[PDB]
């Protein structure tokens, strides 16, 4: 390391938690896009949300949901040919898992692609509350979570990624060798810490939230 | 692999090449942000640009350049504390390397952060020409190149990343283990091929350009 790690001071009034795509389609073993490492992040996210709500830190869930008729999928459908049949609004598996069931004051923001920011309600929700700091958890680490992180920092948000509350998936060998979830995770967290914002643990962010409140 | 690799058919009239940040600051050994693997991508990019110009495929260079006074760096300055002194417009090393010197009909688009699209002229330049397909090369693979790729696909562009013409850098161990350029590259190209668009070689894209013209 030749430059320091970044740490963002938490002002609860100007902070939100973003729970990325904790939907049945990614979290249930029978889900069409099941990411097995999600099992290990449900508990830390539950603790995080309990602390956030106690400190009046806004909780926002992202859901990847499309209409189902193909009117809102172009590149997404080229890359995932079955997208209209698995992420359709009518599909039961687009719902957030019961273990993380949104509460009445929480905000739900739906999105057509990976980014939580691009062409979504999220920037309005955050700026209306004068939020400038976001804590990101959920799945998939390097895809929807990282795109939300990259898009957030480009809008000047102070982004905190939770090392133990973002879940990555294995990839098949497409010409460049096998890629494990552990390798994805290692590379993603390192990249975030060097390029995009802060990486810390769920426990430390909870402590920081409790101390500021 | 359970879903197919994506290949985009090249229409030269609706295609552009994007050369990401081939600036002295990244490409010269004395540069403040030197990425040694750039040495290996200069030749393929030269071949690519020669073929593109011959087929009237628009060539666009991105440069990461800031004013120098700190007025246009917030998060970028938190992450790279010296940014105003190394990427300032007056700094000689922000210029594109002579080996890839832009020609009179080429387009140069400047940017304040990593993304070639966010808050830049790029979308105007591409859509004005009715371009919907972009070929991405340059540095750094997982940072400016990948952010440009992610941002491009979210705008519905058909994106082709060149496996042998994007250069990655090593990272220090920040808590998750050492990360080599080779590992960054492996993970990035695999992610692009699964999530964001096409990965192919410079030679194959040149052939595809020549055959369509």
């Amino acid at each position: 390391m030749s430059k320091p790690l970044v740490r963002w001071p938490i002002n609860p009034l100007r902070t939100a938690v973003i729970v990325v795509d904790m939907q049945k389609v990614f979290c249930e073993p029978t889900g069409a896009l099941y990411v097995k490492s999600t099992a290990d992040i449900v508990q830390p996210i539950q603790k995080l949300l309990q602390a956030a709500r106690a400190a009046q830190v806004m909780v926002i869930y992202l859901r990847h949901i499309v209409r189902g008729d193909g009117s809102d999928t172009g590149r997404m459908r080229d890359l995932y040919p079955n997208v209209d049949q698995i992420l359709a609004r009518h599909d039961p598996d687009v719902e957030v898992i019961e273990a993380l069931a949104p509460q009445s004051d929480d905000v739900i923001v739906d999105k057509l692609f990976y980014s939580g920011f691009h062409n979504t309600d999220l920037d309005t929700v955050l700026r209306a509350r004068d939020v400038d700091t976001i804590i990101v958890c959920g799945t998939v680490t390097n895809v929807c979570c990282e795109t939300t992180i990259r898009d957030g920092v480009h809008r000047e948000y102070k982004v905190i990624a939770l090392s133990d509350a973002n879940a990555a998936m294995d990839y098949p060998d497409v010409g460049f060798g096998a890629v494990s979830a552990a390798d994805v995770q290692r590379i993603s967290l390192t990249t975030i810490a060097y390029e995009f914002g802060e990486v810390t643990t769920t426990a430390e962010v909870i402590r920081r939230i409790e101390s500021a409140y």
